[PDB]
RNA sequence: GACGCUAGCGUC
RNA sequence: GACGCUAGCGUC
């Protein structure tokens, strides 16, 4: 389905972003655009930062709800920008029209239109 | 469907065919034959184990000294000790082609899976 | 063996 | 974050 889909935190399933909003850097790793979805996670210093191709790993994320804190990914510095790169497996896939919701694991098996990443956007 | 060999994946050295394999309960996969017997060697299991109808007895290994590389275990199933092998240990190498195929589930693996026959040698 | 989990470890 | 490896752990 390429039709629009919610993201849910796998553990208390609070909402947190649509695909509508995810943008994909370098075809592996995806972002989330707007300023509604800095509000859903909470961020802090990485225990052991780290550079690697296009990023600096500074930053841990997490789930804002201080009752679930559920990893997420982490937040980097890519070219001129801070912003956070998300893991699939923190969370579960519905679908807005029929509400079927789906577990994933890895990046490679949600097929939905993915949107490269544009600067010009930001 | 056409018939493979699967080597050894740390030596490559030939351990059976895909004719002589039998599958137990469509999830264990166990191997038919005398000529397997001189490829492998065994050791007591770490954790002896009995699940479903297996008792896990030993483990098995390749028998190339310079290899012993793990290849499953032994088990009493019924009335017979039998080996059953684990694809991650193995490649998969087409016999018309020479193709080589890492799998590391078996179901991932299609070929003709015969079932296990207690009659059947 | 099948499968599940955790934990580190390494790579760009 | 993506990927890889290891090591145990749990289930029949
Ligand atoms: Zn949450
Ligand atoms: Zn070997």
């Amino acid at each position: 389905d390429k039709e629009n889909k919610k993201l849910l935190c796998r553990k208390c399933k609070a909402l947190a972003c649509y695909t509508a909003d995810v943008r994909v850097i370098e075809e592996c790793h995806y972002t989330v655009l707007g300023d509604a979805f800095k509000e859903c996670f909470v961020s802090r210093p990485h225990p052991k930062p780290k550079q690697f191709s296009s990023f600096e790993k500074r930053a841990k994320i997490f789930c804002a709800r201080q009752n679930c804190s559920h990893d997420w990914g982490i937040h980097v510095k890519y070219k001129t920008f801070e912003i956070p790169v998300i893991k699939i497996e923190s969370f579960v896939v519905e679908d807005i029209a029929t509400g079927v919701q789906t577990l994933y694991s890895k990046w490679k098996d949600f097929h939905f239109e993915k949107i490269p990443f544009d600067p010009a956007e930001m």
